[PDB]
């Protein structure tokens, strides 16, 4: 079953949290999905003081279990510091990992000494091949005697890759399609159709058709029940029609294969 | 006078710190150099979980101030969370933020709440004009009447810019030499000779002559008694004499305009 987690970018209140959620039920009730709702407590690097950061870890996981209560929603949050990620995951089923953190031990031992799934975004600045090292210090927390990072184990042990892209000069982010096939063979990979598109939104469709296409196990896709009113990245999110129709898609394609 | 930032990469022992102390007295006593002295009590991206971390803050530190002791050397260390810099700020004179963490917020905050002069790096990710929004967070915490940031206002409240290279494909780094200037609109500009340097030492001497010849307010350049058997950056790391050379070369040049 092909993953999807979808969610505002950040907890704005309970209300627009409850509005998403309304609106992803149908995408929650597909078979054909394993379907995780997202959304950050914590936005640690805004451009300014000034920026809405979100409600914060006590009471953003509030908010999340609530949901996971009145929806029977699996939970998808990121963490940014220690100390977050025991906490955190009493609610959330997967912690996922920033891209600028991905080589942090501390941070990746703290996740994986929960029982969470580990989402592991790769850095804009790595090369896909150096990301066996972060899955490999996810897992030998998990199981000592792993001296390999593969498919098969990471699997196994709850231990995901996800592709945001990669810098292109600047203000730009390339995904090389080819970094989707490297990294599958270290772990399940799920492609972040949102956060990859920087161009110094309307590709995110088409960069989540080809990644279907090449091979993956689940698509990220940030989504909001009215985007212009959102607090945050609210020009990247989809519209629930618009992610329904991103995810019929890639369920087309990996039909075919 | 022009700032410059040398020492170990990690804190090895107190023997190895006192040894490479001893070795940059010269230096520290040159008369034309603002001399710091730098080393990391902790390595928080290592490849692997075995990888050697650094004695950690509370030894760290207490290291730190026997070298400030024994030598009169000002301290610069690198902090990687909100909760180390009040303590970090006591022994350490600059602290300078990673350039994976250029944006985090908090972490900026708390940094710039401590009296210690803060060295922010810029992410390999990151456009250099991007890098006001950053000098822009701590120049506010210091003063919240300012509004944009400027030189002449970064240099009064102690807040500086560090050129470390950006992403060039994978596995490379590039160093613009156009950012020097760009940055230096906004604060007084470090350039990192040593970690700016990746291809996929021997080219840190000529960008640190480039970097002197556009203008720059400093060198940092990590250093070791014996780099082939450091614990951290052997591969990377300056002998004295050759960090020496660098020094006069740089010096000369910047005599001339």
């Amino acid at each position: 079953k092909s993953v999807l987690i979808a969610g505002p970018c950040v907890i704005e209140s309970l209300e627009n949290l409850r509005s998403i959620a309304t609106k992803l039920q149908p995408l929650a009730n597909n078979e054909r999905l394993d379907f995780y709702f997202k959304a950050s407590f914590d936005k640690a690097n805004r451009t300014s003081l000034e920026s809405y950061r979100g409600p914060g870890l006590e009471k953003g996981l509030e908010m999340l279990q609530t949901i996971k209560e009145e929806f029977g929603y699996k939970i998808l949050t990121d963490v940014h510091e220690s100390y977050q990620a025991s906490v955190a995951a009493k609610v959330a089923d997967i912690l996922q990992i920033p891209a600028f953190l991905c080589r942090q031990t501390d941070l990746i031992v703290e996740v994986s000494q929960t029982n969470a799934i580990v989402n592991i975004k790769k850095g804009q600045f790595m090369n896909p091949k150096d990301m066996q090292y972060s899955v490999l210090k996810a897992l030998k927390t998990r199981d000592k005697s792993i001296q390999s990072p593969t498919y098969e184990t990471a699997l196994k042990n709850g231990v995901w890759l996800c592709e945001r892209g990669s810098s292109f000069g600047y203000g730009n982010l390339v995904v090389d399609m080819r970094s989707l096939k490297i990294m599958r063979e270290f772990a399940p990979v799920i492609f972040d159709a949102t956060h990859s598109v920087q161009m110094p939104s309307s590709f995110a469709p088409i960069l989540a058709r080809a990644a279907a296409a090449v091979g993956i196990d689940g698509l990220f896709a940030e989504t909001h029940v009215d985007p212009k009113n959102a607090l945050s990245d609210g020009a990247n999110m989809l519209k629930p029609d618009e992610l329904e129709q991103l995810v019929t898609d890639m369920l087309k394609i990996q039909n075919l294969f």
